[PDB]
């Protein structure tokens, strides 16, 4: 029963979007879409493309994306899926919402909940900072969660 930002996992065409394509793995609902307006640094690292969005208020950028709607076992699969605690928290922060759907309309920016992490090390803060995390990228940097899939 809350509100959460995705960056890119579950938006563009990420590997991670089949999850809420089963119930039985919890809800969404397209509950409006957003940014954070907090600039966050939004780092790629590690040796299997796992960009990680370190807990920074307005250091960095404003990642783009969209707000879930979920029940509590969407937030609860996440809280299995990200190996929170070990590798990322669940965190609030603040995301300007680009479009509302239905009643209980905070105003132009919403407080989300987001898997952040504050327990980096420094090298990841001399990293670039980028706006949305999409394996459409002409980076050439992207997820490797079974390759081969």
């Amino acid at each position: 029963m809350a509100h959460i930002f995705v960056y890119g996992t579950l938006k563009r065409g990420q590997p991670n979007h089949k999850v809420m394509l089963d119930h039985s793995h919890g809800l969404a609902a397209f509950r409006g879409r957003g940014c954070t307006v907090e600039s966050f640094p939004l780092v790629i690292a590690g040796e299997h493309n796992i960009p990680w969005l370190l807990y920074l208020p307005g250091k960095g950028h404003c990642v783009t994306g969209e707000i879930y709607e979920v029940d509590e076992q969407m937030l609860r699969f996440l809280d299995d899926f990200e190996d929170c605690p070990s590798m990322y928290q669940r965190t609030a922060l603040q995301v300007q919402v680009l479009e509302w759907e239905g009643d209980g309309d905070p105003g132009d920016s919403v407080q989300c909940f987001v898997y952040t992490t504050a327990t980096y090390a420094p090298e990841w803060l001399f990293l670039p900072y980028h706006e949305s995390y999409d394996s459409e990228g002409p980076h050439g940097l992207r997820y490797n969660p079974r390759e081969n899939r």
